[PDB]
């Protein structure tokens, strides 16, 4: 069974919901999710995790003696910490399919600032350390990309189940005077491949040339 | 006073959390975030939500008549429709700022399969409707795509507070054999810039040499 363990001081949003991909995971077996409540490892009265930067800037960086001890007890040197960062390689399918064979993901999250680059340096020397983005909006914290994480990988566990989609339709054929292209259900699986591999095609040079080669 | 409806069939999932960034904005009276049920909108017993494709191939497409309902009883002319979905625009920091200003926004979340393509094509007629994509790893559903596009757009909510950003550092200025480089603690703060630029330009050319061109 894979084991997810999350470290976050935000733990009441990280905690696994019944009724989600995950939720359905988790009660099928396949995997458990646990959540860890960073400040367990402050000992300070209250329960100080980060601190301004050294060379000035702006925001705060989380401190590395908490995140010492906190992956100390979490991790062994066959983990996969991932450390969501703005600043990261890309998060992507490729990397879902690989971290999907995992046995212990360990999830760090933490403030856009960022946390101390000597956490992940330090971490390396143990075990197999992965910062990455899954985005380049701006996130406040790690949290909502750590849910992002678990869901993309879950996803592919085994027993859990190039270029854009074209539309999409279900019953009714006519629905508030909009008809459903008539191949479609014309029922030529030819003709409507044809059909999907144009609508793909134009769609994805509108939204995503960059997925054909192509600039912007 | 933003206001936020999300639709789901995971009504659970989205419920905001009081600990959180959306948490505290809204308790700060800064955002009204409304979560809905899209099983309120179903006809049948089984609160049927979505249906075979036509034109065959795997997986189910969500019922416009279910969706056509719920966006008429929720939106208005004023409303910024949100659809997250793999075949979106992509979603970017540009796009956060401008629906950071928004007075409605409306996230119909469904999953990665789709919504007939009806309902945001009727929507568009009486309101602007956005297809995004939060990116090109596979989710299952929109879910997840709409709290980071929430988290995004209100953190940059007044008062709810092309390169890589460098190392950071803090206290102590030694850790576990390692040292906060020198120059962070030189007090000269030209050179302090200029070192923290080229840590950019390195990370930024190891880790997304995308962002170069
Ligand atoms: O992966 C991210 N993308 C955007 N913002 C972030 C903030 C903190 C951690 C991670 C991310
Ligand atoms: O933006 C998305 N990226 C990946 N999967 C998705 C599934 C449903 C909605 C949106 C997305």
């Amino acid at each position: 069974s894979m084991k997810i363990d999350v470290v976050t001081i935000f733990p009441e949003y990280l905690q696994p919901v019944r009724q989600s991909l995950p939720g359905k995971a988790i009660d099928a077996g396949l995997v458990d999710v646990a959540v860890h409540d960073l400040r367990r490892w402050t000992h300070d009265v209250h329960k100080s995790v980060d601190d301004s930067p050294y060379g000035g800037g702006p925001g705060m960086v989380m401190k590395p003696t908490v995140w010492g001890d906190a992956l100390d007890e979490i991790c062994t040197s066959e983990t996969l910490l991932v450390v969501p960062t703005p600043a990261g390689y890309p998060f992507t399918q490729e990397t879902a399919w690989q971290w999907s064979t995992e046995d212990h993901l360990v999830i760090a999250c933490g403030r856009y600032e960022g946390i101390d680059q000597r956490v992940a340096d330090d971490a390396a020397t143990r075990m197999r350390v992965r910062e990455v983005s899954i985005g380049d909006y701006v996130l406040n914290g790690g949290e909502a990309a750590a849910l992002v994480i678990i869901e993309a990988v879950l996803r592919l566990v085994p027993g859990v189940l190039s270029l854009l989609e074209g539309p999409s339709y279900t019953r009714p054929p006519s629905w508030r005077g909009m008809d459903v292209p008539p191949v479609l259900l014309s029922g030529d699986h030819a003709k409507i491949a044809a059909w999907r591999a144009e609508q793909s095609r134009q769609r994805t040079i509108e939204r995503r040339p960059d997925l054909l080669g192509f600039d912007s």
